[PDB]
């Protein structure tokens, strides 16, 4: 069937929308060409509208049941609980979108009794009625990227109202946070630090006497998804041990939500029918993850691949096998392509094997080299710097509910471009503001976190360990890159930002406390005199649960 189907109504805005870079008084330090760097905005969801829309076919074959069949088995080894409306309620980002009955997020945050009375009734009329379709909102996505000459449409992001996603949590919040684990294993990549990512990245290459690795990008994975995948999620779901109310709701929910179901835009209009996956439902993740890890996992038995090893991030796959030389490797991976396109997950740029590790992209992400305090080789994740710096340089300029640059040094905090100039940056700016202690919010995994920017050194160790605050020596590839990327966007030389660091820095010592721990750590590299660095104390008091558990994107979750 078709993904979608379109009533000619137009995918509209709340809010007036930004495409041109707002500059202010702090842009040019960071970056001089400016008309680089663009937002989409719902004004181009009409060429978005036009790609995702295509129509599915599903050819299913014994390696397809054979792999659906085990992952059964072990999804029946899951016990799952309910979770109290309260509990729901707690995991409701302040930013969330308000309901259409009258409440927002933070009402739902302080439990309202408003809020709270509509949400038992949604999950009563959830048990009632298994048939009729939910109401979703289609939204165009404002993100940021920097021209690559042209320019990105919107994404587009379906999802329920506001109840019915404190409902999706009090049913399924406990399901997609522990099955994926049991089901994938090892596999299953959102229960990976960088560290650990980094770690299972190079351990699963060396495995192989001849190592051979491609990532697989589905062209629109959320479009492909068809109501069997759907209903297949389900009938993984209900393996489970649950609660009765839980099943029902489940059932309901996949039937009147999750297979499809109405689009309504922002003025209350119908833009048409969704029969492929929402990306603003709660299992969009976990569904995503399910379904790739099945479709790929039957694939490479069809492709005979030898000792196939899946890293699974929702739609992101990678794959690391053992070479049969480039031939055989070219020919195999054909035949891999052919039955995921059967399985409906066709390729956007058909995938190419890889025979070295640092090529292979996975996470947006490439695995490099460099050296630690002691000359021992560390492996850490690295990427072309040049959307978390046009973003950096949108979120200098504009306040953003998500702050994608203090996403990214957790993240890539490792990486030279991330220490020399992000790092510098935004401490900069704290520290002019007086803004240490404020805390910020940030998505890991598709799920918002609340963080104290002066936590930071604490946070990156462990997420990448001490390595992280001695790293030197860097790949001419990777310094190549990065310099490339800053010539492009006019961000100034390295020697500007050790400059710019040496200030911060001292600033921060200045400031005593937690503010020296993060001039110590941070800024270690600026200086040519190196302090020593020893494992911070009362880091081991902050615990990071909730973090690398699972993947929640677009599913509305705060921690
Ligand atoms: C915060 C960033 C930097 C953005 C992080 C992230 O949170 C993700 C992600 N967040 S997400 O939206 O949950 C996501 C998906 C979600 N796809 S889906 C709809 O659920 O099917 C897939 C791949 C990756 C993601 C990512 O790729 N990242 C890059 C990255 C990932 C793992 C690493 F080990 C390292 Cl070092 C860097």
């Amino acid at each position: 069937s078709m993904s979608y189907t379109w009533t000619g109504a137009l995918i509209t805005p709340c809010a007036a929308e930004e495409s041109k870079l707002p500059i202010n008084a702090l842009s040019n330090s960071l970056l001089r060409h400016h008309n680089m760097v663009y937002a989409t905005t719902s004004r181009s969801a009409g060429l978005r509208q036009k790609k995702v829309t295509f129509d599915r076919l599903q050819v299913l074959d014994d390696h397809y049941r054979d792999v659906l069949k085990e992952m059964k088995a072990k999804a029946s080894t899951v016990k799952a609980k309910l979770l109290s409306v309260e509990e729901a309620c707690k995991l409701t980002p302040p930013h969330s979108a308000k309901s259409k009955f009258g409440y927002g997020a933070k009402d739902v945050r302080n439990l309202s009794s408003k809020a709270v009375n509509h949400i038992h009734s949604v999950w009563k009329d959830l048990l009632e009625d298994t048939v009729t379709p939910i109401d979703t909102t289609i939204m165009a996505k404002n993100e940021v990227f920097c021209v690559q000459p042209g320019r990105k449409p919107a994404r587009l992001i379906v999802f329920p109202d506001l109840g019915v996603r404190v409902c999706e949590k009090m049913a399924l919040y406990d399901v997609v946070s522990t099955l994926p684990q049991v089901v994938m294993g090892s596999s299953y990549g959102f229960q990976y630090s960088p560290g650990q990512r980094v770690e299972f990245l190079v351990n699963t290459w060396k495995s192989k006497k001849n190592p051979m690795g491609f990532s697989y990008d589905t062209r629109c994975f959320d479009s492909t998804v068809t109501e069997n995948d759907i209903r297949v999620e389900e009938s993984i779901y209900q393996c489970c041990d649950l609660a009765p109310e839980a099943r029902q709701a489940i059932k309901s929910l996949t039937e009147r939500l999750y297979i499809g179901g109405p689009l309504t835009n922002s003025k209350g209009q119908n833009c048409g029918y969704r029969r492929c996956r929402a990306s603003g439902v709660l299992t969009t993740s976990c569904g995503n993850t399910l379904t790739c890890y099945l479709k790929a996992s039957a694939a490479c038995r069809a492709a005979k691949l030898q000792d196939c090893t899946m890293l699974v991030n929702g739609d992101d796959l990678v794959v690391i096998c053992e070479s049969a030389g480039t031939q055989e490797d070219a020919a195999s991976l054909r035949v891999f392509t052919e039955a995921m396109t059967r399985y409906s997950a066709p390729p956007g740029d058909p995938p190419q094997p890889e025979y070295d590790l640092e090529l292979i992209t996975s996470c947006s992400s490439n695995v490099s080299v460099a050296h630690d305090a002691s000359g021992k080789r560390v492996y850490y994740l690295t990427r072309d710097p040049t959307t978390p710096l046009a973003r950096a340089a949108w979120e200098t300029a504009r306040h953003t509910p998500v702050n994608s640059w203090l996403g990214n040094i957790i993240m890539y905090a490792p990486t030279l471009w991330a220490r020399m100039i992000l790092m510098t940056h935004f401490f900069s700016i704290l520290l002019a503001q007086e803004q240490l202690e404020k805390a910020l919010d940030c998505q890991i995994y598709g799920a918002c976190y609340s963080i104290e920017p002066l936590d930071l050194p604490q946070i990156i160790e462990r997420l990448h360990g001490l390595s992280a605050f001695s790293l030197h020596s860097y790949s001419p590839g990777e310094i190549n890159r990065v310099a490339s990327c800053l010539r492009k966007l006019g961000v100034p030389p390295l020697r500007v930002w050790r400059h710019r660091a040496r200030s911060v820095r001292a600033r921060l010592l200045s400031q005593g406390g937690r503010a020296a721990t993060c001039g110590k750590y941070l800024f270690n590299w600026a200086v040519k005199t190196k302090l020593k660095l020893t494992p911070i104390p009362a880091a081991s008091q902050l615990d990071l649960s909730g973090w690398f558990v699972a993947g929640y994107s677009g599913g509305d979750i705060y921690h």
